[PDB]
């Protein structure tokens, strides 16, 4: 798989500014969430697209970027494009996921 | 907010387990309650306090979790102090719950 695994607030902040020029996909979960898990091989598999970078954080370890994305319900996917929130997909639904990359492609 | 939505029976089982160490506040709102709004901004307040965990459940997405708790009106907070419901505060008084908080905090 291509999923990228960012452990603290400090990283993902980092990784933000290294692509600032890349579509990235934001899978936030938590720890406790069985759809988040249910779904997790399919957002593995949707990785392979080499033309977006996908990147899975856990909301427990990263409190400010979820602050930031207003995350509340899990799992909620955030579309991030050169730089910018620019599309929210909440629940595991791997269609509405798929839709929203494809919109901002 | 530091307040968490939780959407599943199992979802809030596992939540629970991982949480066995600290008091818990749990919001049960019905997506129509006019009450349950009124006071949703006093409880989203209320959980800028990092020591307990402060959660909100539909009470028609979670109805084994509901019954588990004995919850029949809406809106109703669920206190739980190391894994076991220890109080249980009904209606939109944000101060009613604070001082079941602070009562086995």
């Amino acid at each position: 798989s291509n999923v990228l695994h960012i452990e603290t607030d400090d990283d993902f902040d980092s990784f933000l500014k290294e692509n600032k020029d890349k579509l990235i996909v934001v899978d936030f979960f938590a720890t406790w969430c069985g759809p988040c898990k249910k779904i997790a091989p399919a957002f593995e598999a949707l990785s392979a697209d080499r033309s977006a970078l996908y990147v899975k954080v856990d909301v427990d370890k990263l409190e400010e970027t979820a602050r930031k994305y207003d995350v509340s319900a899990m799992p909620t996917f955030i579309v991030i494009k050169n730089g910018e929130k620019v599309d929210t997909v909440v629940g595991a639904s791997i269609e509405n996921v798929e839709a929203a990359i494809r919109k901002h492609k």
